[PDB]
Formats: C-alpha cells, sequence, structure tokens
DNA sequence: ATGCCTACCACACC
DNA sequence: GTGTGGTAGGA
C-alpha cells in the first residue's frame, strides 16, 4: 500500500510484418505500465547503458523474442533480469566473497554445504523435496571475487514473491547472521576486513535486477555461465535447443506453469 | 531519464 | 538501555 504509493510518486516527479513486440522505456514504471496493457506474455528487462555508472534502459518483450536476438551474444550485452515485486518467484541465491580475503575458503564446497542446509530447511519448513539435482549453477568468478548465482528449480514450488524469499532466508541463517547448527562456513571476510555473509541478503528487493545468464556487468566482461560442476539439467526438448532451456531455467521471475502449483510465504 | 533501502549515527527519552 | 528519526553508500 506505501510500496504502491512511493512507486507512483516518483512517477509524477520524473514526468504485414510479423508480430514483434520490442519496446524500450526511460523509466521502469512505464515499462510495467505497457505489461499490464499487453496481452501477451511479455517481461521487463535491464540494460546498462555504455556509461560507467549503473544507468538502466528497460526493455519489454517476450522470452522468445529476448532470446532470439539475445543468444549471439553480439548485441544485448550487459542485459538483466527485472524481478517484478509481487510476482511469484524462484529460489534464488547471490554468492559472492572476496578471494585475497579469504586465502582458505572453498567456495565450491561452500556451494554444496549450503545446498544441502537450504534443502534441509525446505523440508522441515515446507515438507518441499529438492536436492542438488535441482539447483542451477551460474559462476561469474575472476581472480579476485568468487561469484555464483543458485537458481533453485523446485517441482510445482514458487514462492509468492522475492520479497518472501528474502524473508525465508533470514530466518533459517539466523544462525549465521548472529556469528557476526554451525553455519559457520558460510561466514567471510570482504576487502577491508570486515566479517559478512557469503550469502548476499540485500537482493531480495523490490524489482531487484539480477544479471542475466550469458551477460556480464558494463565494466567488466565476465559473463554468468553453468558452472563446471552444475547439477540441473534441464529435460531435452527437440522443439528448443539446450541453451534456451537453461535460460528459462535461469530466469528468476519464470514459474513454470502447474495444475497443482504451492506458494511458499514467510512473514518476518 | 535506474531502483532500491539497509547500516549507521545523532539525538531524545527513560 | 529503548526509541524513534534522517541520511549516505552499496547492490
Ligand atoms: N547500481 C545498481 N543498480 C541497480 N541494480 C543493481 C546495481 N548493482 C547491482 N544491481 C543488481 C544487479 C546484480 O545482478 C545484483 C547483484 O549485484 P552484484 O552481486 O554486485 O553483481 P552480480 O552478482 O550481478 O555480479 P558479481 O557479484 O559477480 O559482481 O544486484
Ligand atoms: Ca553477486
Ligand atoms: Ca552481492
Amino acid at each position: 500500500m506505501n510500496r504502491k504509493w512511493e512507486a507512483k510518486l516518483k512517477q509524477i516527479e520524473e514526468r504485414e510484418e510479423p508480430p514483434s513486440i520490442w519496446r524500450l522505456f526511460h523509466r521502469q514504471a512505464q515499462a510495467f505500465n505497457f505489461v499490464k496493457s499487453c496481452k501477451e506474455d511479455v517481461h521487463v528487462f535491464a540494460l546498462e547503458c555504455k556509461v560507467g555508472d549503473g544507468q538502466r534502459i528497460y526493455l519489454v518483450t517476450t522470452y522468445a523474442e529476448f532470446w532470439f536476438y539475445y543468444k549471439s551474444r553480439k548485441n544485448l550485452l550487459h542485459c538483466y533480469e527485472v524481478i517484478p515485486e509481487n510476482a511469484v518467484c524462484k529460489l534464488y541465491f547471490d554468492l559472492e566473497f572476496n578471494k585475497p580475503a579469504n586465502p582458505g575458503a572453498d567456495g565450491k564446497k561452500m556451494v554444496a554445504l549450503l545446498i544441502e542446509y537450504v534443502c534441509k530447511a525446505l523440508q522441515e519448513l515446507y515438507g518441499v523435496n529438492c536436492s542438488a539435482e535441482d539447483v542451477l549453477n551460474l559462476d561469474s568468478s575472476t581472480d579476485e571475487k568468487f561469484s555464483r548465482h543458485l537458481i533453485f528449480q523446485l517441482h510445482d514450488v514458487a514462492f509468492k514473491d522475492n520479497i518472501h524469499v528474502g524473508n525465508f532466508l533470514r530466518k533459517i541463517l539466523q544462525p549465521a547472521l548472529d556469528l557476526l547448527p554451525d553455519l559457520s562456513f558460510l561466514v567471510v571476510k570482504n576487502n577491508m576486513g570486515e566479517k559478512h555473509l557469503f550469502v548476499d541478503l540485500g537482493v531480495y528487493t523490490r524489482n531487484r535486477n539480477f544479471r542475466l545468464y550469458k551477460s556480464s556487468k558494463i565494466g567488466k566482461r565476465v559473463a554468468l555461465e553453468v558452472t563446471e560442476d552444475n547439477k540441473f539439467f534441464p529435460i531435452q526438448s527437440k522443439d528448443v535447443s539446450d541453451e534456451y532451456q537453461y535460460f528459462l531455467s535461469s530466469l528468476v521471475s519464470n514459474v513454470r506453469f502447474s495444475d497443482t502449483l504451492r506458494i511458499l510465504t514467510c512473514e518476518p
């Protein structure tokens, strides 16, 4: 209620060919206005400008059409998915830690330990069954930063929205947050030596952008790619490429339609 | 013409 | 030691 008000208060302050939808907007609110008026299943992507800052331009189109002009990786570099507020979404993680500050850290093993804990939490709290085979593991690491994105592919399950995902993780990670069951493997140090969590809990905000599979930040050149030890394999289909399957799986807001979907909620 | 909002501190107040 | 409130900085 107070979330919408500020959203529209800032909007006034800053105020035959084949079927193809490809609309750009300078403001995020305009893009979502178009989505509400479009009868097709279109979504909002955030595109970083040539400027060095985090200035974004917003694209609206379908997943199929976006992938058409995106897969070559010649154009549409540095793209982000906009996770809409109040939209059902998958369980996803942003994992980071500075390598110099953590010499003994084995990120590959912290990830495995994290997945096991989260899978146990989902079982005890929601009766949801899942394992590492249901977790799309993406990597964007460099010499200086260990970086991974995890996107859970739960069978006929989703969270009410990404805010509720955050509430779920803050709840089950409260032990680790106190260090700042034994969750100490999640504790890492940043460039200044301050103890932080291996799980970045700041990416569960309204309209959070989330770097797309095979995209990099405008400053760098390292793009998100399926990790070497990734264990989620989409069901192969003769009608779509494997890469498109991974793309769809990687989209946090692309909740597969199911006639028996369970929606998980979690309040603060 | 990007969006979002927590960690942090200064200040009452008890 | 609780309670707001007001802002700069990171994602
Ligand atoms: N300045 C910004 N404005 C808007 N959204 C942002 C901004 N910075 C980051 N985000 C969003 C997009 C990112 O995918 C997400 C997580 O940020 P962050 O972890 O810093 O980068 P990343 O996880 O995409 O790559 P990496 O972690 O490897 O640098 O938050
Ligand atoms: Ca990250
Ligand atoms: Ca992060």
